[PDB]
C-alpha cells in the first residue's frame, strides 16, 4: 500500500469542486470553464475552513471529441492548479485536484476523455503530487463493453499512486450489480477484493424518472459497510427536475424533458439539504452536486443555494463526522444480499420509507437507509467484522421481503417506531434531523419527538429541514427552509401545455440569468412559519447566538405557558438560522 494522497472519511470528509471546460472557447485557443469560474480564482474564493475538505474536479465536458484535446486542457489546468502561489503567505500551495477520466461509456462519439489512456493518468499522477484522484460518472446509460476492464484498471492505477478512484454511477439496467460483476464481467470485483481502500462508490441521482435514488443509496452504503469501498457519497443533481418534467414550483401538470434550462434552475435550494442528509446520515462523507451553476456558483462568485444550503450543511458534517462504519454497522439490524433489479427496483422501498417512486428523499427515518449489496458479491468480509455479529444478514428473495406489507412488517419487528407524525425524522445519540418530505406539494407535516422525557413538536412547511441537539443547558437548532422564488422563469405560461412551449432558455441563457437575476437582483422567497414546541420545561428558555441567512428571519418569538410547563416558538423566515434554547427540564 502506497500513502495516501489524502484521508477521506467522516473526521476528513470531501466536497467536489466541479469546474466544466469550455469547448467552444478551446477552439478559440482560450482555456476556460463554463460559467466564467477559473482554478485559481475558484480555490481562492473556497473559505479557509473548508479548503482542506475540498477538491477542485476538473470536467472536460464539451472539448473537441478528438485525440490530444482533453490532455491538453487537463495539463494547462494541472500546471495552474500546481504552480498556484498563495498571495497572503507567498508559498506554492498546490491545489488539490481530481480529474473527470470516464464518462458516457468513453464512447468517441459522446466525449474527449475518451483519448485519456490509463499511461497518460499514471504519469499525471507521478508528475502531479496534488493530483489526489480521478472520476468516472454516468455510464449506466450507455454501458460500454469493457466499462469493467476499464473501471479496473483506474483503481488500480489509482491504488498504484497512493490516489482514488471515484465512480459515481446510478443502479439503471442493474449498472452497479453489473459493474462488481453480475453478467460475469468480473475485472472491476477482483480489482475491488485488492484496491477497495482507494475506491470511493457514489451514487448519481440525475436519472429521477426511473426512480433507482433508494436502491442506489442502499446499495452505496452496503458497498460501504462490507468493505467494497472505502468511502461512499452522492451526487444530487437538479436536472432530477427535468427529467421527472416538473415545472413552476407547486404547478400542476407535467410538460416532461421539454425546458432543460428552466428545470435545472427550478429545484428548492434546501431541498438539496435534504438529499445530502440521506449521504451524512448514513455514513457517507463525499459530496456533489449538478448543474454546477446553480449549484456552486459563477465567475468565482458562490451561488445562493452554495452559501446558504451547501456550504452550512457541509461545515455541520465537518463539525459532527458522520457515523463512523463501526457506529453505522452497530446499528444495522438488516443488511439486504442480492439484485434490486429483480425486485422491482425503486419500487422495493416504496411505502416502505419512501412516498413515491420518483423522490430522492425519504418519508421515514425508522429503518434510515437498509444497506444491500449485489448478489454476485459475497458477506465475508462483514461478517469477519467484530461489530456485525447482532445482523440479519438476508437474500433479497427471502420471503420477508416478498411485498410491501411483508418488508414493513418485518422490518417494523427489528427497528422500533421511534416518533410520531407524518414527516421524516431520524435520529443520532443526542440529535433529532427532521425534514417535511414533500417534493412539489404545498402540504404542512408535522412530527413529535422526544428527548427522554422532553418533548419536541415540530410543525415544517415543504423544503424545511432541522437539526436538534439536546445539550446539557438546552437545546441547539440548526434550520433550513431556504427557497427562493423560481416563478419569473414561467412567466408567460398559465398551464403545463403552454410552459412546454416557452423559448428555450438555453444553457448560455441560463448562465446569464443566474449572473443578472440569482447571483443579483435575487427573488427571495416569502418568509414562512416553522413551529417548535417543547413540553417539560421549567421556565421561559432563553436564546442565545442567534444568526441566519442575512435578511431572512423576523426575530423567534416565544410563548411560555407556565400552568402547562410548555413553550411555543414560532419561527418567520427563509433561509438559513441557528440557535440555542437554554432551559431547564420541570
Ligand atoms: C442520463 C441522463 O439523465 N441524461 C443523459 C446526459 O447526462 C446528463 O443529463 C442531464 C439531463 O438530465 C444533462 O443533459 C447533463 O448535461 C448538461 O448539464 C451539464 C452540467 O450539469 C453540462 O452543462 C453539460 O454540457 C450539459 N449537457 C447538455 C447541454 O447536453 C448530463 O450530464 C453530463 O453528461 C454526463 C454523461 C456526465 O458526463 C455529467 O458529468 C455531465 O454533467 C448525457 O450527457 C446525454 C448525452 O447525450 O444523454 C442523456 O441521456
Amino acid at each position: 500500500e502506497v500513502d495516501k494522497r489524502r484521508e477521506i472519511n467522516n473526521e476528513h470528509p470531501l466536497l467536489m469542486m466541479p469546474l466544466y471546460a469550455n469547448g467552444e472557447e478551446f477552439n478559440q485557443g482560450k482555456y476556460t470553464f463554463w460559467g466564467g469560474d477559473t482554478l485559481t480564482g475558484k480555490w481562492e474564493n473556497i473559505p479557509d475552513d473548508l479548503k482542506p475538505y475540498t477538491v477542485i474536479q476538473l470536467h472536460p465536458d464539451d472539448l473537441p471529441k478528438r485525440d490530444g484535446a482533453a490532455r491538453d486542457f487537463y495539463e494547462h489546468m494541472l500546471e495552474e492548479a500546481a504552480k498556484y502561489v498563495n498571495p497572503k503567505t507567498g508559498k506554492n500551495e498546490p491545489i488539490p485536484v481530481i480529474l473527470t477520466v470516464y464518462t458516457a461509456g468513453n464512447m468517441p462519439y459522446y466525449t474527449s476523455a475518451h483519448w485519456l489512456s490509463t499511461s497518460w493518468i499514471d504519469k499525471m499522477y507521478q508528475k502531479y503530487p496534488n493530483l489526489h484522484g480521478i472520476f468516472s460518472t454516468a455510464s449506466y446509460w450507455i454501458w460500454a463493453n469493457d466499462i469493467e476492464n476499464k473501471a479496473a484498471d483506474y483503481l488500480k492505477v489509482s491504488a498504484k499512486n497512493g490516489g482514488y478512484f471515484i465512480w459515481a454511477e446510478q443502479n439503471v439496467g442493474s449498472a452497479i450489480e453489473k459493474a462488481f460483476g453480475k453478467n460475469g464481467k468480473i475485472a472491476f470485483q477482483k480489482s475491488v477484493d485488492k484496491y477497495w481502500k482507494n475506491l470511493i462508490f457514489m451514487f448519481k441521482n440525475t436519472p429521477a424518472a426511473e426512480g433507482n435514488d433508494s436502491t442506489t443509496e442502499s446499495y452505496m452504503k452496503g458497498l460501504w459497510l462490507s468493505n467494497h469501498t472505502y468511502q461512499w457519497g452522492g451526487l444530487m443533481d437538479t436536472w432530477k427536475w427535468y427529467e421527472t418534467g416538473k415545472w413552476k414550483l407547486f404547478a400542476s401538470g407535467n410538460i416532461g424533458k421539454s425546458q432543460g434550462d428552466r428545470q435545472w434552475l427550478t429545484e428548492p435550494e434546501s431541498m438539496l439539504g435534504e438529499e445530502a442528509l440521506g449521504v451524512y446520515l448514513n455514513g457517507g462523507v463525499v459530496y456533489n452536486f449538478e448543474h454546477p451553476a446553480y449549484t456552486y456558483g459563477v465567475n468565482n462568485k458562490e451561488s445562493l443555494l452554495f452559501s446558504e444550503v451547501i456550504k452550512e450543511f457541509f461545515r455541520y458534517v465537518i463539525a459532527h463526522p458522520a457515523p463512523s462504519k463501526e457506529k453505522v454497522l452497530e446499528d444495522t439490524k438488516v443488511f439486504i444480499h442480492g439484485d434490486y433489479s429483480n425486485k422491482g427496483n425503486g419500487k422495493f422501498f416504496v411505502n416502505v420509507n419512501t412516498d413515491r417512486e420518483q423522490t430522492p428523499l425519504y418519508m421515514t427515518g425508522r429503518y434510515n437507509v437498509i444497506p444491500a449489496i449485489p448478489g454476485v458479491l459475497k458477506t465475508d468480509k462483514l461478517k469477519e467484522s467484530v461489530s456485525s455479529s447482532r445482523i440479519q444478514i438476508k437474500e433479497i428473495t427471502s420471503p420477508e421481503f416478498s411485498s410491501t406489507q411483508a418488508r414493513k412488517e418485518y422490518l417494523n419487528k427489528l427497528y422500533p417506531m421511534n416518533y410520531e407524525g407524518d414527516i421524516f425524522a431520524q435520529k443520532l445519540d443526542n440529535r433529532w434531523f427532521v425534514y417535511n418530505y414533500k417534493v412539489n406539494e404545498n402540504v404542512k407535516q408535522t412530527g413529535k419527538l422526544k428527548f427522554n422525557s422532553l418533548e419536541m413538536n415540530v410543525e415544517f412547511e415543504p423544503h424545511t429541514y432541522g437539526i436538534f441537539e439536546r445539550i446539557s443547558n438546552g437545546l441547539k437548532v440548526n434550520l433550513n427552509n431556504f427557497r427562493t422564488n423560481k416563478d419569473s422563469l414561467w412567466s408567460n405560461a398559465q398551464d403545463a401545455n403552454q410552459a412546454k412551449k416557452l423559448p428555450q432558455l438555453t444553457k448560455k441563457g441560463a448562465i446569464k440569468w443566474i449572473e443578472e437575476h440569482y447571483i443579483k437582483d435575487t427573488q427571495f422567497g416569502e418568509k414562512r412559519v416553522t413551529k417548535i414546541v417543547l413540553r417539560g420545561i421549567d421556565k421561559l428558555p432563553t436564546i442565545h447566538s442567534l444568526s441566519g441567512t442575512n435578511n431572512s428571519y423576523d426575530q423567534p418569538s416565544l410563548n411560555f405557558d407556565q400552568k402547562n410547563h410548555m413553550v411555543t416558538i414560532t419561527i418567520n423566515s427563509n433561509g438559513n438560522l441557528e440557535f440555542e434554547l437554554h432551559f431547564l427540564e420541570h
